[PDB]
């Protein structure tokens, strides 16, 4: 007998093995699938290679971070953390490391602040489309459960008011303990920072029922255009809102997207709650950071001109590509929801649809990973309400291999019609 | 309004507090309490340092490793992990790297074993002495109880067959749901090897009865005398053990206790069962060890001769400091239970208290740690059904400190009698 959880153990995972199963390599196999599901961002490893070099060394007192083993860290990982996370909101906000906590990436912080905030049965609002890996992190060993917020592309997926409450009083109406809203801001797959006063018309909703508002603030520093990125955090030192209740209010963090290393597996919690600061903390200890990995951080981004030179430089590449990659749709003639941040872009294959069905949608999915062998994201995957819609990651190739997949998607397009 | 969890929250802490007041060292405080109550592994230390100044590349393929992200791990991490698991165990029985998974250290593997086999409300069968991190590590967010199995200092304790049917059934009348029992061999904090015939024992009655049987191995390397340490492993291959059903077996390990390498957070799940195999995969996401960690071990483990040596190091560092300090507590009548194992003693003090109440046990290791100045654990903290033992660390000081340690007990134990 295992558990119910082991016990309860595929459809959109066909992309996932056709690429395993014919990777694309430009000299072991120039024709195979080429991998465009997984939202990394590699544009800027080549500068964390420069900097593990000469500006200095840092990695490995191994003693002292072999045997350290407290729930806190080193010391100067957490100031390095809050210092990080400043520069990448413009300094706009400060943030207190002493309140810096560990997960086992976002992943683990995810389903951390949820244990922390919802009990088995209650219910957690989220703006759909929303990351697929939620299903699992928020709901899988917590038991508590999602309730979406529709969104169309009619206004460019953007929250609404009367979509938030909508959602949130057919809930109660449905007997459905809401606990909280977790955001992705940032957008995946929208790829799209939130409008400082939407922030606060959902903080608002937030606040004015006692409920959480949870920011998932993973791309904070993959922005590449305006608008600027806004945290929750600065929406907490304006003086419209002096009055908020800083206790339902999170953020979650990782160093994966604007830094790529998700190796690393540095999941970050900060709570504006000192309870649940607490509570993450002593559950932290399922997920803590390498010692070594914590020491290497710190040494690296305590250097600002390297953390200064990082983040500009990354902001300039993504935009550089996410341009490049715009262009080569527009000119076969596919349009993408306008977005200024992230590792991909939402496309809009709607006109390629022969109905409007999501089984419409995944026949040209199908097409796309057997015939075009790109392996992208179908928006049904991500909850998305409307067929026609796909993910798609730029980050993690060559400038040879995007203009390679640009080259394949025209052969697609052009013959449909 | 926080989660039932994160509401839901020092009394064996003046020990630990007391220690962080007034830290013992030798030149800027020369009589600060030491600590004697974390069963941490210094004496090895050196010989790691030594090691990290050759061969091969000990931490640097940077981009493929800061981005790696398979639940399975770095290629060679299994592999090393196997090996070493081997060499650990006599090397007389094989591991599979492909059964092998990650978790944040012993901590994340305990919960998520446990995670895998009971569902909340369900319990598990626990030997006492234990491992107080079980109390939270087996129960905090997997609403799972543990049930104690008696052990006395009359036997040496022992873990006798009838005193496992009496915990087995005396929660049946109650109605608990036993999913299974988790043993810890080598013991904490007896630092006892099991012997064959028990486990034998433990083995047939949990597979007569359906019921899981997880073994925290995590001290298997630190074995310093005889008899040898026989692995839960060793038995499911012996023939008078053929019909025993593998898929209730499970092995929890960790190179924290035996490598000195608690800030690397490397937590091993080995079950014999191939669904917990997927499962327990599927929730190392929210505690994978860190790529980088991974590669530094791999290069290590894959290091035969340094392997040997270590291993064979350690077990005469651990027996000479072992043997010094039980000869010391000797001089002056203080004797501690006989073992081969651990980085610590069961140390009896029956003969210093004033009644066999636990109330007296106290009130001795409030004098122990703040007249004596002495960090240790009171055996109460480990659920020992009886008053007077306390656990003693003593692998992670030197051996000027353990004389110091040893003196300031001739004297205390002086002036009692
Ligand atoms: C990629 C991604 C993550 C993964 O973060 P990890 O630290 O690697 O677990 C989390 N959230 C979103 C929205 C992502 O796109
Ligand atoms: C020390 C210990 C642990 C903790 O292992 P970590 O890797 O440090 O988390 C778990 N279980 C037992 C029985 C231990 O002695």
């Amino acid at each position: 007998i295992l558990s119910k959880l082991a016990t309860n153990e595929s459809p959109y995972f066909d992309g996932w093995k056709a690429y395993d199963s014919d990777p694309f390599h430009p000299l072991k196999n120039p024709n195979g699938v080429i991998q465009m599901g997984l939202a990394e961002n590699q544009l800027c490893l080549d500068l964390i290679e420069d900097w593990i070099k000469r500006n200095p060394k840092g990695s490995i007192s191994f003693k002292a971070i072999a045997n350290f083993q407290d729930y806190h860290g080193l010391p100067e990982f957490r100031k390095a953390i809050a210092k990080f996370m400043e520069k990448t909101r413009g300094g706009r906000v400060r943030f207190d490391p002493e309140r810096v906590v560990m997960a086992g990436g976002a992943t683990g912080a995810n389903e951390t602040i949820i244990f922390c905030l919802a009990d088995p049965g209650d219910a957690f609002l989220v703006p759909s489309p929303y990351y697929p890996a939620f299903n699992r992190d928020l709901r899988w060993r917590t038991g508590v459960q999602l309730i979406p917020i529709h969104c169309e592309s009619s206004n460019n997926f953007k929250i609404t008011s009367k979509a938030v409450k909508e959602a949130y009083e057919n809930a109660q109406k449905s007997n459905i303990k809401v606990k909280g809203l977790i955001l992705t801001n940032p957008s995946n797959p929208l790829g799209t920072t939130l409008d400082k006063d939407t922030l606060k018309s959902v903080l608002s909703f937030t606040n004015q029922h006692n409920i959480h508002l949870v920011c998932d603030e993973i791309y904070a520093a993959t922005v590449f255009d305006t608008p600027q990125f806004v945290s929750i955090a600065e929406i907490l030192d304006e003086q419209e809102m002096t009055y908020c209740n800083k206790d339902l209010v999170h953020i979650v963090y990782s160093l994966s997207k604007d830094m790529g290393l998700p190796g690393f597996r540095v999941g970050i919690i900060y709570s504006f709650n000192d309870d649940v600061v607490n509570c993450a903390r002593k559950m932290s200890s399922f997920g803590l950071v390498s010692t070594q990995t914590q020491y290497f951080l710190a040494a690296m981004l305590s250097d600002e001109k390297f953390v200064d030179n990082f983040l500009r430089e990354s902001a300039m590449r993504l935009g550089k590509r996410h341009k490049h990659f715009t262009n080569g749709l527009e000119v076969v003639g596919i349009k993408c929801l306008k977005n200024n941040a992230g590792l991909f872009c939402w496309m809009d294959l709607r006109p390629l649809l022969r109905e409007s069905t999501f089984d419409s949608e995944m026949s040209l999915w199908r097409v796309i990973i057997n015939d075009v062998k790109l392996n992208v994201s179908p928006g049904s995957s991500f909850e998305c309400q409307e067929p026609g819609w796909f993910r798609v990651c730029f980050a993690n190739m060559d400038d040879g291999t995007v203009d390679i997949a640009l080259a394949r998607i025209r052969r697609f397009v052009g013959v449909e019609k």
